């Protein structure tokens, strides 16, 4: 049952000049997504301090990428809050307008498009790296929704009958474009997340598969 909706002008624009910029360092859009991935992380945190049974869907508070090279895809995921169905439709299209047109503005003016994030909209930064993206997500107490987009005028939503459980967080599946296969390389992962994620309050893994010979 998928239903689907309509990207704002605004925020299809802003994924059309993300997905076709040239720019050189393009490994920018790890340090957004895995910032992303912590502040969810401190928001179940928050919750838990007052209420520990909100950590019972999945105990373990960490960071996983996942890359999927049978599939040319990377995976990021967390254990955080999670989103909604109804999160899902206005977090990501139907909102974030604000920091979209100041960003564009910035550019305009020379901005570094790794300042994306200082405008809160560097979720769109894995444009850079993809043309396609699923997310998936669940919030305690309600049901698991994957939302999906081709950076185009519509994205669907729809409950998520296909994917492993997370139990709680939120899983990001870039389809990574041909000329950036190096980022599911183990060796090319660890020297990003060293050299711009050192100061995360949670356990980064990577999950490598290595054949016993
Ligand atoms: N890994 C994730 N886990 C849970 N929610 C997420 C995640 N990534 C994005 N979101 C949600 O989707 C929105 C879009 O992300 P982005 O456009 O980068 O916003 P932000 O305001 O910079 N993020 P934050 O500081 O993490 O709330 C966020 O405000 C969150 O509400």
């Amino acid at each position: 049952k998928v239903e689907t909706h309509e990207f704002t002008a605004e925020i299809s624009q802003l994924m059309s000049l993300i997905i076709n910029t040239v720019y050189s360092n393009k490994e920018i859009f790890l340090r957004e997504l895995i910032s992303n991935a912590s502040d969810a992380l401190d928001k179940i945190r928050y919750q838990a301090l007052s209420d520990p049974s909100q950590l019972e869907s999945e105990p373990e508070l960490f960071i996983r990428i996942i890359p999927q090279k049978d599939q040319k895809v990377l995976e990021i995921r967390d254990s955080g809050i999670g989103m909604t169905k109804a999160d899902l439709v206005n977090n990501l299209g139907t909102i974030a307008k604000s920091g979209t047109k100041s960003f564009m503005e910035a550019l305009s003016a020379g901005a570094d498009v790794s300042m994306i994030g200082q405008f809160g909209v560097g979720f769109y930064s894995l444009f850079l790296v993809a043309d396609h993206v699923q997310v998936i997500s669940k919030h305690n107490d309600d049901e698991q929704y994957v939302w999906e987009s081709n950076a185009g005028g519509k994205f669907t939503v729809t409950l998520d009958e296909t994917n492993e459980r997370l139990g709680r967080g939120t899983m990001l599946r870039l389809f990574l474009k041909e000329d950036q296969l190096e980022y599911l390389e183990e060796k090319r992962i660890k020297e990003v997340v060293k050299k711009h994620s050192e100061f995360v309050a949670y356990p980064i893994q990577l999950v490598v598969t290595k054949e016993v010979e």
